[PDB]
Formats: C-alpha cells, sequence, structure tokens
C-alpha cells in the first residue's frame, strides 16, 4: 500500500517520542519501590503488576512511527529476558539513556556511526571490565540470599529454591506447581533427569510452559544416529498401536528422520517427540543404559548388530510421565523393577571403588544419585487460591533470577556494578571526538538504573548517585531501607550474566537506531 | 491591546525565520556581480537596485514575530550605516551567518550567555587583529585615487575631494551644495565649523540630506538660553522683512521658544533654525566670539545688560549659506571683514604663547584653526537638475569614503580580510567549551561575505573559500574577473573602517538575539 517517508530529524522524534512512552511506562517497576503499572483488559478487573515484560507486552502507539520506536526497543527486553531471563526493566531504562542522549548528539551534528563506535567501544571494555569484578553463587546460602532478594524479601522462597537445588543440583531440573493448600511441598519425581531438551519446538504441546509432556509414553532406546524414517516406520507403526505416545532417546535425530517426526506428531499421527542422549563419548552408552534399567527397556545399539526395524514394544522402556524443557528431559516413574534398578546401583557402586580418577568417580557418582537426575517439583504454599497463585509467580521468577546467578558470577546489585565500571573507564577514548562523545553517552547511562531505582523510592538521583560514585567497591544504596552500605554484605547482588546481558542488548538496539536515516510504514489509512 | 507572548524554541524560529527573509533579499545585492531586487511603487514602474539599504527599507514581514526579527537584525545595517557609510550588506550577511549558528547551537543546548560571551571574544580579538592588518591615504593623490574609485571611476570628483581636502585639511569640514549650473564651485566660507546640529527636525528643508540649509541668513548670537518667545518677537520681525532667514546660535533653545519657532517655520512664517552654541562653560563664550567676528555680528549677552528685544538687525551676524545636520553647523562665507576676523587670529595666537596648560593650549589651536578653519563647500556641476542632483550624490558618497580611507587604513576587499584574520584566531578559546563554540561561529561567519559575494557571481563558494584560506595575505579572488591574485595590487580596497563596523554591529546584534528568551506583541487583530 502507499507509504509515508520519513528522514532524519523528522524519523528521531518520532523514534525517540515512542521509545520515551514504552520506557516511561516500564521503568516505574524498578526496583524494591517499583511502582505499579495498571493493564486494562477486555473483560474483568484491569491487570496491577510491578513486572517490565508484562508491561511492555501492552505498548502499541497510534502514531505509526512512534509505533515502530517503541516495537524496536521492545526488542531489547525481549532478547535480554531470552538470553539471561531477568533484567528486561534495566535493559530497557539503559536503551532509553543511550537513545536519548545518542539522539540529540546526532542532532547536534555528531557523526552516527562514530556515536556507535564509541557506544560500543565503551560497552566492550565495561563488559571486560565488569568481568573483572565478578565474584559467584556458589553455596546454599548465598543461593538461599539471592532467592529471597529476587523474592522481594521473601526468605521463604529463597529457603525452598535453596532446598530445590540441593536435591537435583543446582544445575539440576526444577519445576514450580499449585500447592495443595497452606505450606509449601518439595519433592523429587521421575525417575530420573538428564540435561537434554527436545530436538525442536513443536514438539512442545503445552506452550504454557513452553515444554513437552507425555503420559504413559513408550522409551526408544537407540544408541546411533537416526537420519533415515526407514529404520523407525516399523517400531512407530507398533506404537501407533496401543495408543500410546513415544518419546525417542537417540545419539541424535538428525534432519530427515526428525523433519518428518515434526511434520507426522503435527498432524496428530502418532504423538512422538525426540531428545539427544546424555552425555557423549563413553559414558553415553553407560548412561542410556542407566535410563534402560529404569524404564524397563533395552539398547539397541549397532554394535551388537541390532537394528530398529528388528524391534518390538517389548525393547521399548516405559514411564508413567515424562516433561522435557528447551534443554532437559525428565522421565517420571519407570517400570523398571527395583531389582534391576537396585542391582544397577549397586554395579555403579563398586565402579566407585574401583574407581582409580577423581574424574571418573564423581561422573560414576552422578549416575548413582540419579538412578537412586530426575525432577524437583515445588508445589507453592497456599491459604486462598488468589495469594497461591501471587506466591507461585513470585517463585518462578526467584527460580529463574537464582538460577542465572548460579551459572555466571555476581556483582554488586541496586545498579551500583555498573556505575563503577563507568567510573573505571573515565579516561576511555575513541578516534575521533565524536567517538568520545559516544563513549561519554555510554559511560552516563550506565548510571541509568540506580538512579530509576532512587526515583522510585521518592528519593533524589542525583544525591544518591553522587553518594555510592563518592564511595568505592561494593558501598552502594539500599532502596529497601533507604540506607547506604555494602551491597554484598546486604544480599543485593545480581547475576553478572544478567547485568551484562542487559547492557549489550541495549546498545545493540540503541546503536541501530542511532545510525537510522530513515523511515517507511503503511500510510494512516 | 491583548498580546502574544512566545518564549524560547518558538520565539527563536520565528526570529530566524524573519532574519533569514530580510538578510536573504539583500545578500543576492552584494559585490560586483551582486544581482538586482525588484522593489513595487504604488505608482509607476518598480524600482530595480543592488543597493542593500534600499531593499532593507521595504522588509516588513506579516508573521509579527518574523517581523521583530527582521526589524531587529535591520537595526545592523542602518548603525553600521550611520557609523561608515558603507558596507551594510556585508554587516546583513554577517549577522545572519552568527545569527543562524547561535540559534543552533542554543537549540542544541547550549549556554546562550556563554555562546554570545565566545563571540565576543572573537570579536574584539578580530578587531584587533584588523588593525594589524591595515595599510595609508595621505597625499593628495592617494587621495584623489580613492575618491574617483568612490564615485564610479569619476576622475572629476576625485580631484573635487583631493582639492577640498587640500584647502581645509583632511581633517577639516567638507559640504556639498547644488551648483548654479555647469561647472563644479569650491570655496572656503567661516567660514567656520562647529560640533552643534539642529535643535529639532522640521528646521531640516532638505531630507534627501537630512539637513538644514539657508541662504544669505542673518545669525542671531545670543549668549543665553532662550525659553520666552517675546524676547525674539522684535528681532524676528525685522528679520521678517529684508526678506532673509535666520539662524539662531544661543546658549540653547528651550521648548516654549523652540516649539513656536518649529510652529512659525512650519508655516512658512519667517525661515529660522536653532542650534546650541558650540562647546561649555567659559571657552563657550569666546567661542560665540569668534563666530560674531567671523559673521559681522555683536553677541547679546545679559552680562552687559543686554536685552534681545533692544537688537536690531545690525547686531546679526550674516553669511551666504550655512548647512546644519544632525550634530553639526557649517557657517559658508561670513561677512566679517578680514582685518577684524585677522585680528582675532592675531589674539588667539598670543593666548596660545601665554598658555600656561596643554589643555588651554589645544583650546586656544582649536579656535585660530577654525577661524583661519572655516568649511570647504563643494558646489556640483550641472547641465540639467536631474544630472546634477546625481553627480552630487556620487561626490557625497565619494567623500564620506575618502574621509574614512584617510583616517585608517585599507585593508584587502572581497571579503578577504576578514578571512584572514578568521584563520589567525584559530587557536583563540574560551573559559568553556560553550565559548569556545561561540568562538568558531564568529570565526565560521567572517567567511560568509566573501562566500556570498563568490556565489553572487554565480561560482562555487566552497571551492573560492578553499582556495583564497590555502593562500595567504592580500590574495584572494577578484570577482569582476574571476580571477585569483593580490587584492591590493588589483585594486580591491575596504576601509578598515566599514569592515570594523560591519563586524561590531553584525556582532552585537547578534548577541541580542541569541540571548532573548521571550517575545511580546500585538494580537494579530
Ligand atoms: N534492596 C535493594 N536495593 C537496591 N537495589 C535492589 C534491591 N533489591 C533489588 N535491587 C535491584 O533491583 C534491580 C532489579 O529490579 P527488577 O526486578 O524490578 O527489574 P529487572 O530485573 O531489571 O527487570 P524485570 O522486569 O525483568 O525484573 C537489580 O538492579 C537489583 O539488584
Ligand atoms: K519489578
Ligand atoms: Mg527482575
Amino acid at each position: 500500500a502507499a507509504k509515508d517517508v520519513k528522514f532524519g530529524n523528522d524519523a528521531g522524534v518520532k523514534m525517540l517520542r515512542g521509545v520515551n512512552v514504552l520506557a516511561d511506562a516500564v521503568k516505574v517497576t524498578l526496583g524494591p519501590k517499583g511502582r505499579n503499572v495498571v493493564l486494562d483488559k477486555s473483560f474483568g478487573a484491569p491487570t496491577i503488576t510491578k513486572d517490565g515484560v508484562s508491561v511492555a507486552r501492552e505498548i502499541e502507539l497510534e502514531d505509526k512511527f512512534e509505533n515502530m520506536g517503541a516495537q524496536m526497543v521492545k526488542e531489547v527486553a525481549s532478547k535480554a529476558n531470552d538470553a539471561a531471563g531477568d533484567g528486561t526493566t534495566t535493559a530497557t531504562v539503559l536503551a532509553q539513556a543511550i537513545i536519548t542522549e545518542g539522539l540529540k548528539a546526532v542532532a547536534a551534528g555528531m557523526n552516527p556511526m562514530d556515536l556507535k563506535r564509541g557506544i560500543d567501544k565503551a560497552v566492550t571494555v565495561a563488559v571486560e571490565e565488569l568481568k573483572a569484578l565478578s565474584v559467584p553463587c556458589s553455596d546454599s546460602k548465598a543461593i538461599a540470599q539471592v532467592g529471597t532478594i529476587s523474592a522481594n524479601s521473601d526468605e521463604t522462597v529463597g529457603k525452598l529454591i535453596a532446598e530445590a537445588m540441593d536435591k537435583v543440583g543446582k544445575e539440576g531440573v526444577i519445576t514450580v506447581e499449585d500447592g495443595t493448600g497452606l505450606q509449601d511441598e518439595l519433592d523429587v519425581v521421575e525417575g530420573m533427569q538428564f540435561d537434554r531438551g527436545y530436538l525442536s519446538p513443536y514438539f512442545i504441546n503445552k506452550p504454557e510452559t513452553g515444554a513437552v509432556e507425555l503420559e504413559s509414553p513408550f522409551i526408544l532406546l537407540a544408541d546411533k544416529k537416526i537420519s533415515n524414517i526407514r529404520e523407525m516406520l516399523p517400531v512407530l507403526e507398533a506404537v501407533a498401536k496401543a495408543g500410546k505416545p513415544l518419546l525417542i532417546i537417540a545419539e541424535d535425530v538428525e534432519g530427515e528422520a526428525l523433519a518428518t517426526l515434526v511434520v507426522n506428531t503435527m498432524r496428530g499421527i502418532v504423538k512422538v517427540a525426540a531428545v539427544k542422549a546424555p552425555g557423549f563419548g563413553d559414558r553415553r552408552k553407560a548412561m542410556l543404559q542407566d535410563i534402560a534399567t529404569l524404564t524397563g527397556g533395552t539398547v539397541i545399539s549397532e554394535e551388537i548388530g541390532m537394528e530398529l526395524e528388528k524391534a518390538t514394544l517389548e525393547d521399548l522402556g516405559q514411564a508413567k510421565r515424562v516433561v522435557i524443557n528447551k534443554d532437559t528431559t525428565t522421565i517420571i516413574d519407570g517400570v523398571g523393577e527395583e531389582a534391576a534398578i537396585q542391582g544397577r546401583v549397586a554395579q555403579i557402586r563398586q565402579q566407585i571403588e574401583e574407581a582409580t580418577s577423581d574424574y571418573d568417580r564423581e561422573k560414576l557418582q552422578e549416575r548413582v544419585a540419579k538412578l537412586a537426575g530426575g525432577v524437583a517439583v515445588i508445589k507453592v504454599g497456599a491459604a486462598t487460591e488468589v495469594e497461591m497463585k501471587e506466591k507461585k509467580a513470585r517463585v518462578e521468577d526467584a527460580l529463574h533470577a537464582t538460577r542465572a546467578a548460579v551459572e555466571e558470577g555476581v556483582v554488586a546489585g541496586g545498579g551500583v556494578a555498573l556505575i563503577r565500571v563507568a567510573s573505571k573507564l573515565a579516561d576511555l577514548r575513541g578516534q575521533n571526538e565524536d567517538q568520545n562523545v559516544g563513549i561519554k553517552v555510554a559511560l552516563r547511562a550506565m548510571e541509568a538504573p540506580l538512579r530509576q531505582i532512587v526515583l522510585n523510592c521518592g528519593e533524589e538521583p542525583s544525591v544518591v548517585a553522587n553518594t555510592v560514585k563518592g564511595g568505592d567497591g561494593n558501598y552502594g544504596y539500599n532502596a529497601a531501607t533507604e540506607e547506604y552500605g555494602n551491597m554484598i554484605d546486604m544480599g543485593i547482588l545480581d547475576p553478572t550474566k544478567v547485568t551484562r546481558s542487559a547492557l549489550q542488548y541495549a546498545a545493540s538496539v540503541a546503536g541501530l537506531m542511532i545510525t537510522t536515516e530513515c523511515m517507511v510504514t503503511d500510510l494512516p489509512k
């Protein structure tokens, strides 16, 4: 259709207005004193939230160009979310800060490309510096603290997460479900859990959790790669009857075969999901067997001259339920008999005795623990369905944040880490003045998170910012108590990973907008 | 009446639009290749001109705020005109260049007061530098050359001015009056000239020169203030007869008396003009006497118990012609007898001998010079009233330009002097970045004149500017021949005085607009 086309400044003011509406709506929810945002619903009462992502999803503007600016920066939160699962609001205020000053510099006549280069250089060095300052979240105490902090100071949620990770390990699978009513519940189910997700989406039958769930399915344990569907045809049909879904746990399911499975299960033609076998090399085969012993199946390896074509429903393993995430497979309640299973345990138990290497020893103990990984399930307390659904949300977020914290060290929270980094880069320079302005734009935007947190408290941003910059190290402002102190000692930490991600995605989208010269959209008609 | 009030940016864009319309209409007339501007008349054929002042006078805009901007910058040309009588177009392009970039800097967020301070510092240093590059027009040959060139190559006008300056000295008073018909006339009258203009307009009988001219008038020399007309009645009537105009040279003519004179001479009822007596205090009386000795009059002072009522046409002085400007009175060819006059000279001549103070010595030498300086009068040739009136105008301008040339000096024309000055200030800095921006705004504006001259030629401004800046000294672009060369050798010179004035007035008005925050005007109703 006929288009409306805008250039330079005309386009710039439109974009800026669009990012401001989005960022302003989102940033009021930042930190312990975040404010509420009410989102209208077509039916019933409006939604009241302090969740940034929830607000962003609702933002769409009337002016086509302003809407483009809003949808562009909205990409910042979504990418930061996908990558770290937290810090989307932080990423949004960093982006607004960089875009605002960057566009001002452009309007002033500065070279957009140089501005972007300067911003990029500052971010590159800032990230290195962020790593240098990064400390860990390994022990259960740290995990508890981060969990508590991520749960709005709810020490309860903190303990839960810590206990759940103590059961299945901090790398294990953990889920949260509605509670039976009052008092939380934590139980490990099959069963076993290993680090391997679906070999492709679509298998996802429950987009609510973005996971795949199968009930009383058959489990094919093939010790090899599967490229040709032909091999599956015989077993797939055997499973076609008995009306039960099939879980493929092979060394890997490549294009040809995988593509077919995706299409067939897409047409209701037999429900089948595929995931890679745990580990690699030798231990892979040994582990693929542990699953067999657990599900009562039989490994189909070519090493013993076995063919998938010559595989009956008797070779297949089976369990009451199996769940698979983007990167986790959990088999709940397997058919395997305690005789075989417990016997398998005894075997591996001796393996540990004959262990001549710590590495081999560790790997073996990992198997016995799993067989004797599973899935830790957290059932949220209650006392009224409303509160129960709420606490469930908090536990979910706290878990998500703590998981991120465990993966990559931690740094002082409350926006102080970025402020310390910015101060260390005061002498950073580029190839020219415009690049230097870009560097300064980035260092200035690095104070935005702390300033917005303070602003949401009802305090003065410049005063608090000035005071924090005055000290050093982990010295920061505790917005919950409105007292200065050592952020680490007060338990206010952020996973280095979310801080880094927030900054990189903010600078990335900001750089693109700053170097945008023209915009095209449908004519308002 | 109700007002429309605008602030900041809103006011700024209006002002800018207004100066742009005025400056753009005016600047097309700059230099040897200036284009024509057609100005509509209510009757007959339109006026076609290449004269900047003529164009500026017609500019008035419909938008009240835009019109304010145009009228404001119009002040630049008028002041530059009053001070140097040339370079009003140059001053206008300089003002537009400073205003344009200055307002851009303001919109960019820079401090107006600092921008103005930087612009002012640059101009202060630029003027000093202009003086340093300034070169002489001392001998009559040079005076004749400059005069000829200023008279559109009319060697006649050049000789006239040179002779006039040879009579009364290059620092002496010189006037131009209509000729008696064919052939020019140069005669020195009492002549004498002092710094006192008409005590009010209206007396101005020749708005062409905005001056008052009287022929063979009587001169009343009253040593006191005149408030009551009664005192004049007797003498005014005595002058009513003999059909001759009257020149009142009293200590001062206050309201009552002055008001009457303005009304009567307004109705053709006796032609009379009044001007204050030269000097003040004691010397005043001594000087009032010098005029008497020159015009053959008698000072009527109350000190000797004399009354204006008891004053006959015999007491009054007389001269063939007298001319008075806004601030100058010149008595040409007085009746006084060489015996009395020369004797008076001898007296004052001894006064200088007995002088015990330099000040008293200086003041005395001033009187002898006037009485022994007079006023040279140039009566322009003729051969038809039309041509006579035209040549008179040329002589007036040429004279004005030569006068300035004699005082200072000259610099390379074609805008190169300002370009050379700008390059010499490349390292100039202020107290902060905003002041530095102001400095750059001014140095950049200094290139506008040469650029506009080139643009009017139909050539490329940036190319020529780049080439001229590449060379040094008097190297410049001859817009008439479109060849580079030594501006002085090619005879392209500007009086340092007009270049300095154009720059100072441009900067002065630009500084005011740049620091304007609010505009008030009548509601368009
Ligand atoms: N007591 C506290 N004082 C200061 N800052 C705190 C405190 N508790 C938490 N924070 C900080 O608040 C920020 C996180 O706030 P919030 O969860 O509202 O936004 P986000 O994680 O950036 O985005 P999302 O909307 O995805 O949660 C981090 O900088 C965190 O360290
Ligand atoms: K929040
Ligand atoms: Mg968060």
